[PDB]
């Protein structure tokens, strides 16, 4: 198996509609890496405003999606700190290569770099794909246990 | 490269948010068959109400998506009738086999049975798949 | 009996924007149920169906009847303390007239069969706007 | 006795979703009176917030509905001022008697009192009903045209 | 005073999205007065309908904001009646002076007149220290 | 030169629920831009971020500053009559303080290079720094 459907995602993360952007976790290795996806449908509430004339997934939400996927890893790698409210502290080295569109499946991988659990400091890298091609690159995502 | 993306789907169907349920058309043969997809995400407005404790894509929206996909075939097979507001006339032989969940891709095939080049009205069959498994069966969708 | 929207939510798990029964105006356990849905412009599906012309999607008329059908099943028999029913099949649906903002949709469902703790219920359904037939359904089948 | 339907109402009023609260106009007399209705359904977006435990139509939106209805009468009594963006200027003597609930029909009547072609100063009274019973009573609505 | 932030507002009022119209209470004196604010942003769900061509905060929603602020005062002034569902009963003498727009900060004050639940309150809203809305009398019901 | 939001929608193509600039208070073409976003509870994202605690998601603060940035670009040079710009990359973002219901978010974007347009961006609540962005990169 090694899979996780949205009901169990909701037990881990606090995020709800309209700001839960991880539909499924397909693979996870604690303290190491996590693979998951987000489905991109026209029937999402952000598309109307971005944009009326042309529907492109906001890249900033692509950041959020990966961050949430990254958040799951930390929470399942270490839950000694029984607090699932993770906040973005800093993000670095983001480059967007290709528009993500309604219809695409967004395949995401996040890799855990450093964890000093006593503080609440987690650093991660992230890559997002569509059809095996790189759409979003993230060098370093910094998250805070508050 | 025979396929239709969101923008051109919106040039064909009048449907908009939150009731446009075709993301992509991946194959189409005029007057014969159409294959498309709808991505199923937690970030869709119906899941909060269906249901709070357990997110299941309402089966009636699976009828809707397949029927919108069917509607594209009718309109691209014959646009002499320059009007894109078709209405569902009836539906028959719907069985739901498996839940459709956030994370799935809904792959849909609609097959044209009859088009009345005399009376007026289209009849089509529909099938929807998740990971190759059959989730929805529709014997006959009726259009006018 | 009558049943208010507060008591309806005590029976059905459906929440916004997918609860499509406003009131149940008559009920007879194991036999028949009469209810209503008020159709207003101020509903979230009307923007997307359609921008140029607001017609209540026929599939939601299926949804509403079947939600009203579900209430009858849960009140006729609740030994199965499960309110999460799912649509299993629907057969013989025919839409006669567009349902519009301003309309009251008066709905009747008639219980045909119930196989106890197998959890199979079969029901017929009709909808009306101004005494006129707008939706007919031969058979709604549920997995209790 | 032209029944007025959703589409033609939208041709009179600039209001759109989720702030158009007239579904139909069933009777109109230019410069005199107007009767219309608003259908009250659970499937409206304001009901989740007002209130989670008990759905009651916000009394203020009942004001807004009569205000839109009255606004239809003004625009169909006199459109020499081809500016359909009318704003609320004052409201006086509003009483609420009964809760307006999902499933109800809100039947609304507005009566024109005064109208000066000089600025957009139109004064109107208004009553709302559910099952013939009075639910909202308004002595005077004052509307300024921009 | 001491502020009542958002989370604590939701513990006093039963109102939720999209009908909670009080963002913050900056000062409150039980049985006397309450001062609060509502941030007016374009990213609010009513602005698309009011209006497509020109975004103006509906006037009746400013009544609702002040009526919710008033509501906080009543419920904290006396919670012997531990029923937070207070309903509008009457409103009298409303006069809107100026359009409230996206970008503005709506500063609001409600003043308790009488309490017997029967509570009467006056209300005033400001944008840039300028009066946008006046309310002589709000009447409310349990 | 001061501004109301009807004109902002004539510049930017973003609409509800993804227009995140309410007012432009100052703009010097090819140089700097000062704007604001009002943070209210009556905003659609707050229900999901989070149920128990309402905090403006940091990524949407990037979105606000970047929309403010894209206004400067479109007014500084509209020879390229395409108002659909797209984020290409963003670098050196640090979040110092939560943005909450009740706050005003005062934003400043400073144009660095234009051939591809680069910009820095800072966000304040009460004159105190909440968000810092070293480099935003755009591709119209
Ligand atoms: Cl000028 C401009 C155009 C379009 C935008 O949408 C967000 C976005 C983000 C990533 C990739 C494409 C688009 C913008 N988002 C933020 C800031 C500016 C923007
Ligand atoms: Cl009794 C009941 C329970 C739940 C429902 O949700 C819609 C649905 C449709 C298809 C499969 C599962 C669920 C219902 N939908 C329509 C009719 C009845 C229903
Ligand atoms: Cl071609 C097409 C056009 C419009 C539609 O709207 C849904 C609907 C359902 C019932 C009556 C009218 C309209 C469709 N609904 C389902 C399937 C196709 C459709």
């Amino acid at each position: 198996d090694t899979s996780i459907d949205i009901e169990d995602i909701k037990k881990i993360l606090p995020h709800r509609y309209p700001f839960l952007l991880v539909d499924k976790v397909i693979y996870m290795q604690p303290n190491k890496t996590i693979i998951g996806l987000k489905q991109v449908s026209t029937n999402e509430p952000f598309f109307n405003g971005h944009f009326p004339q042309k529907q492109i997934m906001p890249g900033v939400l692509q950041i959020e999606a990966l961050a949430q996927l990254a958040g799951i890893l930390c929470l399942k790698s270490d839950d000694s700190q029984k607090n699932n409210l993770f906040l973005f502290a800093g993000v670095d080295g983001v480059r967007w290569k290709k528009p993500v569109l309604p219809g695409d499946t967004l395949t995401m991988q996040a890799n855990l770099i450093s964890f000093k659990s006593s503080l609440g400091i987690a650093k991660l890298s992230g890559v997002g794909y569509v059809n095996g091609k790189v759409v979003i690159n993230i060098s370093e995502m910094t998250f805070a246990l508050s």
